[PDB]
């Protein structure tokens, strides 16, 4: 007779989707362990008082995914707004229209160019470099947009998100950013795109809402693992965690960017017009301002005030929460020996690694999803019901 | 022993929605007389062989509404896609965004305007009339957009689409177009948007699917109500054609604009990468090029040719099908003479005045479907099965 069945650390969209699956579709009880004061890590979000629209505390939260399964999947705890995320680029005291694309272009160059037009003269100012080469973030960014549109819109913004050279920043990273020869300006290139209606922490909290599901805020599992699994001995653990911080740093600190944010009402009813303006120049300390009341356009909200938050980027210390994994050539070769070390937990504790900090990786909210459905349907599901060994 | 219950002479979108309600609702038999050799009006589509590529045939047709009574009702014969209509407009060799916004006027003025500061600068420019008065298109424009994006962005473009005097031209066809001081560029304001999934024509089609319905396509109604009417006697007439047609321009002939379009298959993938570009300028014959690939993104078609299509203005002749109602001083008082006939002719022979042309108003779909709701529950409804005169 065991207390539980499974061990969660971190109630983020990974540690939540683990838990509601294992809870639901194999009647098992799951302990959540959470760190923080409230669930859903930084997608937890919070109503501002004065004008009660939704705040992303730890950053703006977009939801968008092309897999269907898991489109499907979050259905179950939320409904979608028609939300579609644009963004546009501060530069030179001028808004342009982004990302790549034909409004990016003409308004860069002063003339309008055919998508034909467009293709050539980009293709001019990627000369020096193929994207079938190309291993880093420089490298394939020119290859991508040219030359002269990499000075003007990453260059100066990379140096603010990560302060590291871009020739030692991976490839993956500019990737994110859809590629366009058309009038396209949505900031994502997914089937289906959306906000969560009723905001992030009712959706959060449906996920968590199963009775043989228990959520214990304000618990670090480094403090209270020793005395809880002997309760349980049987059930595996997930950590959500960072995989450093998991062996205390043993062979070293993994490289992370941290974010600080100011949020400001301001006594007018509209700060800039849109939802997430960049800011590509770096005569300006912050990466972009986001205005939460153009998240929800449905939503009306006074037209008196609005709610924006300046979002800063600097190295994560000690005391700092990680957002954001490096991976240069140092940091991938240190998770190199922390993957093998991982992997060692799990056929010792059956200790499980998942998530943003848990595998080091650069993972937006559908892909960690998709990322613990996997981890189930491979992993736990065939352990806690038919045995099946962690690895 | 009637033959018919209903007479209906147009096939389009006003005809066939009253057409759809008399036959379902009622339980008649409703007999639609189009002169056309084919249905829906100008709402017909037809497939561009070598692309497959839907083609509004006469004219782009974009849904949208805010009324959901219609859009519950045209949903029942088509689904919609998630598209949101957008137009970009060119002005001198640029591409700007469009209509009224914070991305028209930052390209315009080269330089970033916020919300409050955008406002502020439109208000200068729009000093000599206000809203409040501006009877006409030139005043209302100027007071909503100021005099300098009037100049560049409407006066050439009205120009080509009525060659006729703006201060002569309506007020309320300028306020079709949203005026906004956001970066939202949707060029409608509706809470419902979207194109029908299958095409226009299904759409038409499954109006007019009843088997109590019956079409006779390339027949004129003057030609056969002299034989049809005495066929069943009782049967009230909807007349959705040129109203002052109906009288063979008996006061005068009503002031209309028609459209010609050359549709052409390019040897490229993408012409202008978006689904509409409006042509503002005058060194240019025609009003804007629609590009009909971009109308369903969602839908994936051959990269190595597209269909386009320029839209060109003129005033509507004798042999013309009429487009536009032009609604000057001397138009309007026109209409007035021939409602008081179509009130006459409501009360000696049973017959009813709808749709873009029965009316000679500017109507969009939905505005015909809601007025053609309208006709039937207040009108036809209680006649036919109330026995309720129709005034
Ligand atoms: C500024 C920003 C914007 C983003 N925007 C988007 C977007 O627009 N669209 C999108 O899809 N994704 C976006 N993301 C990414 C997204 O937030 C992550 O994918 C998401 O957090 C996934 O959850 P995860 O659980 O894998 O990581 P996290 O949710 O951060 O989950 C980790 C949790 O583990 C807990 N934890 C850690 N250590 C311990 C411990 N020792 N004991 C107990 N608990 C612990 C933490 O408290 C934390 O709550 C954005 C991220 C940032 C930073
Ligand atoms: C270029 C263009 C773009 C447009 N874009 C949009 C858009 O994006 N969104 C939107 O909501 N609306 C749009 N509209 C408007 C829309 O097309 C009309 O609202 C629509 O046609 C409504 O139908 P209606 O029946 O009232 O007029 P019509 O559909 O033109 O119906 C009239 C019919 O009556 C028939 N007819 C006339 N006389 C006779 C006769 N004597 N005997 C038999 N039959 C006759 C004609 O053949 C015609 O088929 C657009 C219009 C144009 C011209
Ligand atoms: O104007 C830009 C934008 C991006 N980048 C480069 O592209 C990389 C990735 O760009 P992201 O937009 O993905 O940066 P974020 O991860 O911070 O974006 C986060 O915030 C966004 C909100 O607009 C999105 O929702 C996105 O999904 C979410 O991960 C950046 O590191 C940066 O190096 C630039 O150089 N300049
Ligand atoms: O760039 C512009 C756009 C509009 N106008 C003025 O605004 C009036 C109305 O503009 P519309 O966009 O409504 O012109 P249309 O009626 O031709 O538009 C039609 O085609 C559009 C397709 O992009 C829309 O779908 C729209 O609903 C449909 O009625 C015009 O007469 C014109 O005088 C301008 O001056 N300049």
């Amino acid at each position: 007779t065991a207390r539980f069945d499974l061990f969660v650390v971190g109630s983020g969209f990974f540690g939540l989707t683990i838990a509601e699956r294992v809870a639901t579709q194999l009647d098992k009880r799951v302990l959540v362990l959470e760190r923080r004061p409230h669930i859903g890590g930084n997608a937890y979000s919070e109503a501002e008082p004065q004008t009660g629209i939704e705040v992303h505390k730890y950053g703006a939260h977009l939801f968008h995914t092309s897999n269907k399964r898991v489109w499907d999947y979050v259905r179950q705890f939320t409904d979608f707004t028609d939300y579609r995320h644009r963004v546009f680029a501060m530069h030179n005291g001028q808004a342009y229209q982004f990302p790549m694309g034909l409004g990016l272009v003409s308004q860069f160059f002063g003339k309008y160019f055919t998508p034909e037009q467009a293709r050539q003269l980009i293709a001019e100012q990627a000369a020096e470099i193929d994207t079938a080469d190309a291993q880093n973030l420089e490298e394939k960014a020119i290859s991508l947009i040219g030359r002269p549109l990499y000075e003007a819109f990453v260059k100066g913004y990379t140096a603010k998100q990560w302060q590291t050279d871009p020739k030692e920043l991976p490839a993956a990273n500019i990737t994110r950013l859809p590629v366009r020869y058309t009038f396209d300006n949505r900031y994502f290139s997914d089937t289906y795109e959306g906000l969560p209606t009723d905001g992030y922490t009712a959706w959060l909290q449906n996920m968590a809402a199963d009775h043989r599901i228990e959520v214990r805020l304000n618990t670090d599992w480094f403090d209270v693992r020793g005395q809880l699994r002997p309760g349980s001995p049987a059930a595996p653990v997930v950590y959500t965690g960072p995989l450093d911080r998991y062996f205390d740093y043993a062979e070293g600190r993994l490289g992370w960017r941290t974010l600080d944010f100011e949020v400001e009402v301001l006594p007018i009813g509209d700060f800039q017009g849109t939802a997430v303006m960049n800011y590509n120049d770096l005569d300006v300390p912050y990466t972009r301002i986001h205005e939460f009341r153009h998240f929800h356009p449905e939503r009306d909200y006074r037209t008196d005030k609005t709610v924006i938050m300046r979002e800063y980027s600097r190295f994560a210390e000690d005391d700092d929460e990680p957002y954001y994994p490096i991976n240069t050539e140092a940091d991938r070769a240190l998770l190199a020996t922390y993957r093998a070390r991982a992997k060692s937990e799990t056929a010792s504790s059956k200790v499980l690694f998942g998530g943003r900090l848990g595998t080091y990786q650069y993972l937006d909210m559908h892909m960690a999803i998709a990322s613990a459905l996997n981890m189930y349907d491979n992993v736990l599901a065939p352990h806690l019901r038919d045995g099946v060994p962690l690895l």
